[PDB]
């Protein structure tokens, strides 16, 4: 399945994607993006769009 990241952030804001067989294996590669990125904010996930939510 694809999943969406929508970032919102203080400084870094957009969108970026990954594939992944299911939705914890995609969010560590999103966490894992997120601390490269230097992104420390809250998360939600919308099973319905597949999409998470990063929030400074």
């Amino acid at each position: 399945m694809q999943y969406k990241l929508v970032i919102n952030g203080k400084t870094l804001k957009g969108e970026t994607t990954t594939k992944a067989v299911d939705a914890e294996t995609a969010e560590k590669a999103f966490k894992q993006y997120a601390n490269d990125n230097g992104v420390d904010g809250v998360w939600t996930y919308d099973d319905a769009t597949k999409t998470f939510t990063v929030t400074e």
